């Protein structure tokens, strides 16, 4: 969190207007005279523009500063203009060259109208009593028939899933969802409270639909989950796989939530990676782990990062180091597409909400993916009462979300 | 428009058209309406429709459907907010239910034809012998958009051949805080860049 801070809390401000940008100091007394700034654009992550200009602003004043005719690409892909402010010397409580400040907007947007080029190759589909398999090529998924859900997946021989791929709506409850609510003094009004006594944390799934149909060039499959708890139905998980010619998932998910239950936490799927990688690469916002209601701090770019710090070590366990607005994101030979927001680490949820210490917690078998299509903000004002603004809670009754998973 | 793609496919009880279009001005791509209408024995599609906005053109004044029907039935009837005209930023006055009024009362007689007699909110619609379902804001007259568009006065508008429906899953604000600037405050404008919708149309 000290970073939304430190961000939030800077001295210069900045506006643009076209290719102009506005900058305002926030200094009372003092000249900028220890800053640079820096600024660069680019296409989805690659950089086509840098530029250095050293700031002349007074205190409480303005700077004007003409972006040099832009560049500008057919290829699709969002362009984003993000800016720096740099100390060139060092002070004394600063080395030379630390960002005091930064800024970032996104210019401009070509959409993809180009369609895929039609399979070469084609999905199989074996229909099994309890199972529908899909192969193709070295590739083959398993929806089990009687869970609805994709049980497992291989690459050539290898499986992938240790753990199925399922709906969630929960999580494990941070600081500001528990508040004081105690195990002998319960606070009902607690996120928590109010989510464990609904029985969302209990849900239990109920096969509705389960289907596959062969697509002219795809293999379609429809399924519908309602989770209940008292014969009270909270949500309502209606997807569709889409399996194509190049091997590839489409997700798209669409969910009710029945008015009168508490928000979820979030929205969105899980699974257990049968694997385990070093780096993390994602295209989204970050490095840092980022929140709803709050991720002012966090940067839209190519981020590449090492599992270790993927995971936040909040000394009393609870959900984590989530990023958000990922565009994409590859972890191994994973490959996953859309909107959302994400969270990877070596714990389940239950491993998080079961352990009141860090150092007690321990990597598990494989690789813990939750994928967001939504998720309720953190909220902070107090730790002690619901601190979380009513935009950043998921109030919409209806959801929807798309996915690409994909291999490499 | 321009037609990316459009495929009849064949299902165990259904059929599957598929459709995408990209909306340009001038080699830019506005948007993006990709769709799946799924017919079934029961004689009853599921449109469902999924648009992309480009992050660089002002937001859209609204994203749904739209077509002419024929039939040009007496009342209308609809299980949404009403029975008043209601707008996005202007909805706390209405009333979530059962309505069920003479078409006439569907348009809004301002003086300066605009878009009008909108009701969001809606579950259900009905007009003649069909019926349309899911989450949507509406309006029904007999007059294009076109026509309100192009018609300086109320008084110089003549009805159209049979009654245009505007089916949207979505709807900017209407603003009011001044009518000499931008009045649409944020929350109020389409500004997500994805939006997603289903419909289901049926006779009786």
């Amino acid at each position: 969190a000290l970073t939304e801070a430190k961000h939030q809390q800077q001295f210069f401000q900045f506006r643009l207007s076209g290719q102009t940008i506005e900058v305002t100091s926030e200094y009372l007394f003092r000249h900028s005279d220890n800053e640079l700034l820096h600024w660069m654009v680019a296409l989805d992550g690659k950089p086509l523009a840098s530029g250095e200009v050293p700031l002349d602003v007074a205190p409480q004043g303005k700077q004007l500063i003409e972006l040099p005719e832009l560049p500008q690409p057919e290829s699709a892909g969002q362009l984003w203009l993000t800016v720096r402010v740099v100390q060139p010397n060092a002070t004394a409580w600063s080395e030379a060259g630390h960002i005091s400040a930064w800024q970032q907007w996104r210019l401009a947007e070509n959409l993809s109208v180009t369609l895929p080029a039609a399979s070469h190759a084609i999905p199989h589909l074996t229909t099994s009593e309890m199972d529908f398999c899909i192969e193709l090529g070295n590739k083959r998924w398993q929806f089990n028939r009687q869970s609805g859900f994709l049980s497992q997946m291989w690459i050539g021989d290898k499986k992938q899933l240790l753990t199925p791929l399922r709906d969630q709506f929960t999580r494990a409850p941070l600081d500001n969802d528990i508040g004081v609510s105690e195990a002998t003094r319960i606070d009902p009004n607690a996120w928590v409270e109010r989510w464990k006594a609904a029985g969302h944390y209990q849900a239990e799934a109920a096969l509705l639909q389960c289907t596959a149909d062969t697509l002219a060039d795809a293999v379609l499959i429809t399924t519908a989950h309602a989770w209940q708890h008292q014969g009270k139905t909270l949500f309502i998980s209606r997807k569709t796989y889409r399996i194509d010619g190049s091997g590839q998932m489409a997700i798209t998910v669409d969910v009710e939530v029945a008015s009168d239950t508490p928000h979820p936490a979030r929205i969105g799927l899980n699974c257990q990676l049968a694997q385990v990688a070093e780096r993390v690469n994602w295209l989204g916002l970050g490095p840092q782990e980022n929140y709803p209601d709050r991720l002012t701090a966090a940067c839209f770019d190519r981020w590449d990062l090492p599992l270790s710090d993927m995971y936040t070590p909040y000394v009393f366990p609870s959900e984590n180091g989530l990023r958000c607005g990922t565009r994409e994101l590859n972890y191994g030979p994973h490959q996953w597409r859309g909107d959302f927001q994400f969270n990877i680490s070596r714990y389940s949820q239950q491993q998080l909400m079961e352990t009141s210490h860090r150092h007690l917690l321990h990597a598990e078998e494989g690789t813990w993916l939750n994928i967001d299509g939504f998720h309720m903000g953190i909220g902070g004002d107090d730790s002690w009462s619901p601190s979380v603004s009513a935009e950043f809670q998921l109030s919409a009754g209806r959801y929807h979300y798309q996915l690409v998973w994909c291999q490499k």
